[PDB]
């Protein structure tokens, strides 16, 4: 945990929509 998987599971999905919105924008 920590701020460190904090950034990792939560980057995770920054990406899993960035592609999702680019793909449908």
């Amino acid at each position: 945990g920590s701020e460190k998987m904090s950034t990792a599971i939560s980057v995770l999905l920054a990406q899993a929509v960035f592609l999702l919105l680019t793909s449908q924008r």
